[PDB]
C-alpha cells in the first residue's frame, strides 16, 4: 500500500557524471563510452552569452581548452563535435561504468527521474514531468546545467532530458541528448517566456486510479460522461483535452479497477466543479498530474 | 529555484541488495563487506508467523537453510546469527561494492531516502519522515521486505531503517539496521495500531522558509508571537509543541531569510486559523512536515 512521487534507483547514471571546464564555466557532462556529453554553452563566457555565434566560438577552441573531470582522474580530449545545443567530446578512455543505454525524445506529459549533480557529483534525485508548454518544474541551482533526466527500462537507461537553463519565471528547459530543445527556446541568456501550460488530464485520471487502487473511493459516483462533454469541462478548466488514445492507455487500469474511464471521468468534472471540500486524495489536496498510467501501474499493486 | 521532494542517489545502496531465502520465504537483505543483514521473519512459515519464537526458530536452522542471491551468484552462508529483529548472515564472500557506512538510529521527524526492492533487484527511490508514531508512510508492496532507508553524508552511507511490515493500516513499520523496531511494534502477524499521529511542527516552520526562499511570501504577516501562545494553538490542530531546541534550529534558516522564527510562527498561527484560502505553497494546497530544515538548506540556495 501507499503512494508516492518515485524516482528510478539513479546507480548506473551516477557513473557516468563527469565536470567540463573551459575557461571560467563549468557544468555536468555525461560519459558513455569515449563521449562526453554537455551543454554548448559551455565554451561560452559572460560576455558570449548574450547572443553567442557558437559555430564561431567553437572553430575558435582546440581539444586542450576543455577540462574533463570524472572524479578526480582529468580526461583527455581528443576530439570535438557540435549535435544541436550540445557539445560532444572525444575522450581517450572509455567509461567502463557505461551502461545499456539509449537516447529517446519524450512528449509532453511523459514523466522521468532527474539527477541533480554540482561539479559532475550527484546531489540529489527527485521526479519530473514534461509539462504541456515544454518546460520543467525542477529544483535546479547555479552549477546544475548539465544534469540529466533520464527512465529505466530492464537494465536499460532512456536519456531524456539534459538541463540547459532556469527562465525568469523559475521554471527550467533543455534538450534531449541530441541537443533539441524542448519547446522554442534557445540557448542564449535572454529572457524566454514559456507557452501558457495546461494541467494533463490522463495523468490526473491515472492519479485517480491510483487513489482507487490503493482503497480511497471518497470522489467516485454514479454517473458516466461523454467523452465530448468531458472535454467542454476540461476545457473550461484549462485541462488539456482527452484523446480517444488516452482512453485507451488507461485501459489496464480501468480493467483492474472496473471503473470505466468515461466514469471515472464524471468524478474529475465534479471535483473540478465543486472541490474536494477539504478532503485529500492519496495525501494531497488537489489533482496531482505527474503520474503517467506506466507510473502507475509500475507502482501500485497489480490487484485493487 | 524550484523546491521538490528529493531522495539521495541511490548507488551506493544498489551494489548493496541481496536475496535471502528460508523455505519458501523470500526477502531483500543487505550485504556489507561479508555479512548479510535481513529481517529474522524470513526464518518464518506462513504457520510460524503468527506467534513465532525466534530463537527457537533459529536454533532448528543450518547454515545451507539460507539461500542468497547477489544478482546471479549464490553467496555461500558461513554462519548465522541474531540481533534483535535482523538476521545476520555471515557468508563467504566480501561485498566488492560495499561503501563507508555507518548504522544510526533515527529520532522521529527525521527523513531518509527509501530503495524500495523485489527479490533483491532496486525498483525505486522516495522520500520519507519517520513520523512521531514511529511509522512511515511509504510505498510498499508484497516482497518489499528487507529494503533499507538511508541518508548520505560525503560519501558515507547512514543506514537508518529496514522495513518489516506493514499494519493493517496501510502504513509502515520497521526497524535500524541493529533489529531495535521503532515504535512499540514487535514483529508477528498480528494486527497492532499505530498510536495517534501529530504534525512535525519543525518541518512546516521549515518548509515556510524554503518557500520564502523560493521568492513566495504571500502567507507572510507583520505579527509574532511567544513560544507559549504558538504552542496553544499548535496543541489545538495536532501538532508537535515546538521546542527552544527546535527554534535555535532553525537559526540558519531564520537568519538566512531576515525572518525571525516566531515571526513565522505566527505566520503558522494564522495558516492553521484561516486556512490557505485556495492558494498554494510551493505547489502544495496543505502544510507539508516530511522536510527537516537540513532537507531544506541542503536542496535551497544558499541565497534568498
Ligand atoms: N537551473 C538553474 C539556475 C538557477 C539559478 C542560477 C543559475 C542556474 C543555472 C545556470 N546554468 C542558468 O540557468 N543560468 C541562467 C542564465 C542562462 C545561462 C545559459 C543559457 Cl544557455 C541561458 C541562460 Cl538564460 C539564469 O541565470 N537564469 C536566471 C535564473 C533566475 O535568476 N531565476 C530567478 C527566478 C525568479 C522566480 C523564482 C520563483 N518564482 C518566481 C520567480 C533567470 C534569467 C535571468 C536573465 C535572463 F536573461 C534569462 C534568465
Ligand atoms: N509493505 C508491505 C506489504 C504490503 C502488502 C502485502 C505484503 C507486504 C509486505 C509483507 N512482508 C508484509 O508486510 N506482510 C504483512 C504481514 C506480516 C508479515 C511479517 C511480519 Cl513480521 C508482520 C506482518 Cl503484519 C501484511 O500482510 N500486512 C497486511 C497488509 C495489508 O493487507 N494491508 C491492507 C491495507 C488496508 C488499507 C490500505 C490503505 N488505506 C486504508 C487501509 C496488513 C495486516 C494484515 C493482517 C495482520 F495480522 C497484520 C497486518
Ligand atoms: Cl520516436
Ligand atoms: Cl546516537
Amino acid at each position: 500500500s501507499g503512494f508516492r512521487k518515485m524516482a528510478f534507483p539513479s546507480g548506473k547514471v551516477e557513473g557516468c557524471m563527469v565536470q567540463v571546464t573551459c575557461g571560467t564555466t563549468t557544468l555536468n557532462g555525461l560519459w558513455l563510452d569515449d563521449v562526453v556529453y554537455c551543454p554548448r554553452h559551455v565554451i561560452c563566457t559572460s560576455e558570449d552569452m548574450l547572443n553567442p555565434n557558437y559555430e564561431d566560438l567553437l572553430i575558435r577552441k582546440s581539444n586542450h581548452n576543455f577540462l574533463v573531470q570524472a572524479g578526480n582522474v582529468q580526461l583527455r580530449v581528443i576530439g570535438h563535435s557540435m549535435q544541436n545545443c550540445v557539445l560532444k567530446l572525444k575522450v581517450d578512455t572509455a567509461n567502463p561504468k557505461t551502461p545499456k543505454y539509449k537516447f529517446v525524445r519524450i512528449q509532453p506529459g511523459q514523466t522521468f527521474s532527474v539527477l541533480a549533480c554540482y561539479n559532475g557529483s550527484p546531489s540529489g534525485v527527485y521526479q519530473c514531468a514534461m509539462r504541456p508548454n515544454f518546460t520543467i518544474k525542477g529544483s535546479f541551482l547555479n552549477g546544475s546545467c548539465g544534469s540529466v533526466g533520464f527512465n529505466i527500462d530492464y537494465d536499460c537507461v532512456s536519456f531524456c532530458y539534459m538541463h540547459h537553463m532556469e527562465l525568469p519565471t523559475g521554471v527550467h528547459a533543455g534538450t534531449d541528448l541530441e541537443g533539441n530543445f524542448y519547446g522554442p527556446f534557445v540557448d542564449r541568456q535572454t529572457a524566454q517566456a514559456a507557452g501558457t501550460d495546461t494541467t494533463i488530464t490522463v495523468n490526473v485520471l491515472a492519479w485517480l486510479y491510483a487513489a482507487v487502487i490503493n482503497g480511497d473511493r471518497w470522489f467516485l459516483n454514479r454517473f458516466t460522461t461523454t467523452l465530448n462533454d468531458f472535454n467542454l469541462v476540461a476545457m473550461k478548466y484549462n485541462y488539456e483535452p482527452l484523446t480517444q488514445d488516452h482512453v485507451d492507455i488507461l485501459g489496464p487500469l480501468s480493467a483492474q479497477t472496473g471503473i470505466a474511464v468515461l466514469d471515472m471521468c464524471a468524478s474529475l468534472k465534479e471535483l473540478l466543479q465543486n472541490g474536494m471540500n477539504g478532503r485529500t486524495i492519496l495525501g494531497s489536496a488537489l489533482l496531482e498530474d505527474e503520474f503517467t498510467p506506466f507510473d502507475v501501474v509500475r507502482q501500485c499493486s497489480g490487484v485493487t
